[PDB]
DNA sequence: CTGGGACCATGGTCCCAG
DNA sequence: CTGGGACCATGGTCCCAG
């Protein structure tokens, strides 16, 4: 299939010109949930780099992109950052995958794991 | 005596003034080593948020100082958030000291977290 | 000039064993 | 109780290599 980030972008774009923002609009249009075109639009706007820490894109879900866009809103710096910081831990040689991934990228916020 | 971040931060203005920026030009001034204006200095950069973790700012090395700002380097955000987390630890009464400060700091950047 | 690596003695702390 | 050995991170200093 397609990634939700791509199918976010896609969405999104339509949203802007062929729908003036109307989500309820592009829903119908593709006729399906607002929620989907909410969930993949909001992985959209998550950083190249977070996207980057998947193998395939297409491992980081709808549902969790999403997850991820909402929780770190206005924080998109230290989002950014805690990825550089997995980044570099893959650079050497550490090896996490998907699940693993947003999770980490959350703890940072956690009072909890931090 | 003074702390390490209190010192940095005399240092630090003084390199930027009265020795347009020559390290050694301060060094040989304050008739010390490069290194600990060097310490010191980067110990000063760290947010005061971070200082305040500790219960005298003293209790934070020159040495640990240094090695805590050049590890979150371009990740100052990151530092301070771990920074409140640990704030809330002791906001809930919880306590550490120095030593265990700069490690669990730190530790956001490892992979022991679940390894 | 500058940062980094190698070193150094110190204050200080643990804990073992008479 | 007491001394001593094993450690420790620190402030510092040298000196090499960009």
């Amino acid at each position: 299939p397609t990634s939700a980030y791509e199918r976010g972008q896609r969405y999104a774009s339509r949203l802007q010109n062929e729908f003036a923002g109307n989500i309820s609009a592009l829903a119908d249009a593709e006729n399906i949930s607002r929620k989907i075109i909410t969930r993949c639009i909001n992985t959209a706007k998550l950083p190249k780099s977070v996207v980057a820490l998947f193998s395939h894109p297409g491992e980081l879900s709808a549902r969790s992109g999403d997850a991820l866009q909402k929780a770190f809103t206005d924080k998109e710096e230290l989002l950014k950052q805690q990825a550089s910081n997995l980044h570099e831990q893959k650079k050497a040689g550490v090896i996490f995958e998907a699940d693993e991934v947003i999770t980490l990228l959350t703890s940072v916020l956690k009072t909890s794991s931090a």
